[PDB]
C-alpha cells in the first residue's frame, strides 16, 4: 500500500473510504480496555509505558508503575521471562504466565519482544486441546478443500461458541468469498457471499501475515491510551501488532457495529509465507475468549493452513 | 503379516524372533497396571468386561461393577458419553472426562468405540499446549526435512522431559533410520543409526497407522488381565489397539530393558495413510505422561505429519 500515515496523536490525517489503506493500524498508541499493558526495557527490564487503566489490573498508578523494574513487579517471572525471549528472537514467540490477583479468577500475563522492548499484556481469566485433537480426524479424512473449510468453520464454533465463523478465502485480486460458514440457528447466511478487497486494506493484509490472530472483545468499547505514547527507546511509535489487546482500527469497528456484531476474532490461514484467507468470526455480544481458548485457535490455525495446502494439492 | 496367532490365553504359540509379525498385539486381554479398565454395551452402557485391578482404582471389586451400567456408575457422563461416540464413529475418537477420587489429584476418564463396545480407561493424574504453539514457529521456518526433525524432537524434549527423542524414518524396506535425536545429556548418540525391519514387525506396523500414540510406562510392569477375557458380544476378544493402557507385546518389553529403557512413548507420523516414521522416545525410568500431556504429543504429531509433506514437497 502507499506509506502509512502518521496517526492521530502524531497529527497524521482522518481515515476516510479514499484512504484508509494508510491507518497505521499497528501503532494506534491504545488498548481495548478488558485487559492492561506494560512495555519495559529488554535488558534492564524497566518499564517505560503503561495503559492508563493499568491500576484497575495490576493495582498501582501508571505514573508509579513507570521505572519501575519487572525484577521488582514479577520477581518470580522476570528471570523465566528473560531467558524464554532473547534479543533477535520471532516478534511473535511469546512468554506466558499466571499471575495472582485479589478478584476471582487469575490474572493472564503474555510478553512478547520487538526489537529491545517487551510488550506485556495482562487479561482476567475465570477441554479445548482434546477437542482439537478429536477435531483432527475430521480435518484428515475431509475428501477436498471445500469440505476441509466446512469442517474447520464447524470445529471452530464447536470449541468457541460464536455465533458466527466463516472461512473467508482471498482471490488474487484481494477480493473474497466466504467458502464455508458454521452458525448458530436463526442467523442469516453469508455462506457464497462475495467482498471487494477495500474490506480488508492491503496494511491491514501484511499485517496478518505477520500476526496470526487479532480480535476486538467489545465494538463499542473505548480505547484506552499508553503512556507515554511514544517508545523513550527510540522516541517512536510502539508496535503493537504482536498484542491482542492493541486498539482495532475505528474504520472496522465501525463496520462491525454497522453490521451487528459485538465481538469479533479471526486466524490467519497462511500457505507458503502468503495470506491465503481468514477463518473470520463474529457474537452477536461482546465476549473476551479466555488466553488458553486463542492459544488452541492459533495452533488450529495452523493445523488448517497446513491442511488447506496438502488439499489444494490433491488438484 | 502372515495372519496372527491365537493370544496365548486361546492356546497360542509362544513368540521368537522367527514368528514374531504374528503376534496379536491387538488383543493381549491385559492392561499396563497405572490404571484400570472397562468395557460396556454402547447401547445399554452395561459393564461387560473389567481389570482385575479395577478395585484399586475404582472402589468397587470387578465382579460387582459386571453388570452395572454406566447411567448407575457415571451418572454426570453417561449422556454425554453416548453422544460424543454414536455407532459407527471412528475408532480413534475420544470421550475425555475428569472424575473425583478419594487420593490425591484426580483420575482422568478416556473412552473410545470399537463396534458395539465402549473402552473406557481410567488413569490417576496429580503450559504444553501454549509452548506447542511457541514451537510451531520453528516448525514452520525450518528449512528442509531434516532440520524440521531436529526441531521436532528437541521439542517433543522439552515438552515431556524424555530422556531421549528420536525421528524414525522408515525406508520402502521397512528397515529404519534415526534421522534426529534430542537427548539429555551423558546418553549415549543413536542419531544415524540404522536398524532392521525386524524391530518394528508389519502388525506393529500396520496398528501404529490407525491408532497414532502407544506407550509402556514401566517396562518392568506385569499386565493386568481382563475379566473376563473375551468379550461377551462376540464371544471373542477384545480390540485394544485404541487404549494407551493397552499391555505391550512382552517382546518389545523386553528389548526395552535390554536397552536399558524404563518407559517408552512413540506417536506415529503418517503421510498420505502411509506410515512414514515414529517420534520415539525414552526414559531410563518408569513414567507416567499425564492424559493431557499425551494430548499435546498426539497434535504435535499430527502437525509434524503435516510439515513433513509440505518440506518433502519442497525436493
Ligand atoms: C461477512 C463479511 C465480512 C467482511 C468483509 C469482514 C472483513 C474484515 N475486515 C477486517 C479488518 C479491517 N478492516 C479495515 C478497514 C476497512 N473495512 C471496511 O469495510 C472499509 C470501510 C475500511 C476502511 C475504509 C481495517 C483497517 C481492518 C484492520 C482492523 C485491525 O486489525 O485493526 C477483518 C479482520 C479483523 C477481524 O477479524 O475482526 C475482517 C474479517 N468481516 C466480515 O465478517
Ligand atoms: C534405537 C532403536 C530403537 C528401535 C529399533 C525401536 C523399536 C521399536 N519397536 C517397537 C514396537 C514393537 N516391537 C515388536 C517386536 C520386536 N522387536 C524386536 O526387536 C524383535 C525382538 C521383535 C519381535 C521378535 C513388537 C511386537 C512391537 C509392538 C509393541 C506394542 O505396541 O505392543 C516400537 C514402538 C513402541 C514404542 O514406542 O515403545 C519401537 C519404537 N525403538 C528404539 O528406540
Amino acid at each position: 500500500p502507499l506509506p502509512f500515515f502518521p496517526p492521530l496523536y502524531l497529527g497524521g490525517p482522518e481515515i476516510t473510504t479514499e484512504n484508509c489503506e494508510r491507518e497505521p493500524i499497528h501503532i494506534p498508541g491504545s488498548i481495548q480496555p478488558h485487559g492492561a499493558l506494560l512495555t519495559a526495557d529488554g535488558h534492564s527490564g524497566e518499564v517505560l509505558q503503561m495503559s492508563l487503566n493499568a491500576a484497575t489490573f495490576l493495582g498501582q498508578e501508571p505514573t508509579v508503575l513507570r521505572g519501575q523494574t519487572l525484577a521488582a513487579l514479577l520477581p518470580e517471572q522476570w528471570p523465566a521471562l528473560q531467558a524464554a525471549l532473547p534479543p533477535g528472537c520471532p516478534d511473535a514467540l511469546q512468554y506466558r504466565a499466571t499471575l495472582d490477583w485479589p478478584a476471582a479468577g487469575h490474572l493472564s500475563l503474555t510478553v512478547h519482544r520487538v526489537g529491545e522492548l517487551l510488550i506485556l499484556e495482562f487479561e482476567p481469566t475465570e477441554t479445548g486441546p482434546h477437542a482439537l485433537r478429536n477435531a483432527m480426524f475430521a480435518l484428515e479424512s475431509a475428501p477436498n478443500l471445500r469440505a476441509l473449510a466446512e469442517v474447520a468453520t464447524q470445529t471452530v464454533r464447536e470449541l468457541t461458541g460464536f455465533d458466527r465463523v466463516m472461512l473467508y478465502k482471498f482471490a488474487p485480486d484481494a477480493t473474497g468469498e466466504v467458502i464455508a460458514e458454521a452458525r448458530r440457528e436463526g442467523l442469516h447466511a453469508f455462506l457464497g457471499h462475495r467482498f471487494p478487497a477495500s474490506h480488508i486494506p492491503a496494511q491491514a493484509r501484511a499485517l496478518y501475515t505477520r500476526h496470526l490472530l487479532r480480535l476486538t472483545a467489545d465494538t463499542r468499547a473505548a480505547a484506552v491510551p499508553l503512556d507515554p505514547v511514544l517508545n523513550p527507546q527510540t522516541n517512536a511509535p510502539t508496535p503493537l501488532g504482536g498484542a491482542v489487546l492493541r486498539a482495532t482500527s475505528p474504520m472496522h469497528m465501525q463496520y462491525l457495529r454497522n453490521m451487528g456484531v459485538g465481538s469479533s476474532l479471526s486466524v490467519s490461514v497462511v500457505v507458503g509465507g502468503q495470506l491465503w484467507g481468514l477463518i473470520a468470526c463474529h457474537h452477536q455480544t461482546p465476549y473476551v475468549l479466555p488466553p488458553d481458548l486463542r492459544t488452541t485457535l492459533e495452533s488450529l490455525g495452523r493445523l488448517l493452513s497446513l491442511q488447506v495446502q496438502v488439499k489444494e494439492a490433491l488438484e
